[PDB]
C-alpha cells in the first residue's frame, strides 16, 4: 500500500471512503463518529440501522451521506468488547479487507481506539501501520492524526 499522513478534519477527506471508529451498535455517538453524522446527515444512521449490529473487529460499509467521499467504512473497536491492540488489529485489517474488495484507490483511516477507546497514539500507530503496509499498492492509506502532535507520532513510526 502507499501511505499518506495529515492533521486535520477527516470528514474533508477527498477520496473514495473514510473510516469510523466505531462500536459494533454502529451506533454513530461519541466521537468522531458524530461528527461523520453531523456533516454526513441521517441517511449514514439509517444504513446502520438496517445492517444491525456486528462483531467487534469486523466492518460494515454505507454511503457516506453529504460528506465528499463515496463511503464510511465502519471499524468496530469497541462496544460488546474493549477496545484493545488487538481490536484494533483486526478492526483494521477488515476496514482494509472491505477496502480492497470495492477496488478503492484511496481511503483515509483515524487512529482507531484512541478517541473512545482511551489507547496509545503511539502503540496504535505501529499496530495500524503493520497492518496497512499489507495492503495492496493500488490502495493509498491516509492516515489522520486529529493533533499536530498526532500526526507527528504517526509519522515516526512509518
Amino acid at each position: 500500500a502507499r501511505i499518506r499522513v495529515v492533521q486535520g478534519d477527516i470528514t474533508e477527506f477527498q477520496g473514495d471512503a473514510i473510516v469510523n471508529a466505531a462500536n459494533n451498535y454502529l451506533k454513530l455517538g461519541a466521537g468522531v463518529a458524530g461528527a461523520i453524522l453531523r456533516k454526513g446527515g441521517p441517511s449514514i444512521q439509517e444504513e446502520c440501522d438496517r445492517i444491525g449490529k456486528i462483531r467487534v473487529g469486523e466492518a460494515a460499509v454505507t454511503g457516506a451521506g453529504n460528506l465528499p467521499v463515496r463511503y464510511v467504512i465502519h471499524a468496530a473497536v469497541l462496544g460488546d468488547e474493549p477496545a484493545s491492540l488487538e481490536t484494533v488489529r483486526k478492526a483494521t485489517k477488515s476496514a482494509l479487507e472491505k477496502a480492497v474488495e470495492l477496488g478503492l484507490k484511496t481511503v483515509a483511516f483515524p487512529l482507531l481506539g484512541t478517541g473512545v477507546g482511551g489507547l496509545p497514539v503511539e502503540a496504535v500507530a505501529r499496530v495500524m501501520l503493520e497492518e496497512i503496509k499489507k495492503a495492496p499498492d493500488t490502495l493509498e492509506v491516509t492516515l489522520y492524526g486529529y493533533r499536530e502532535e498526532d500526526a507527528e507520532a504517526i509519522r515516526r513510526a512509518l
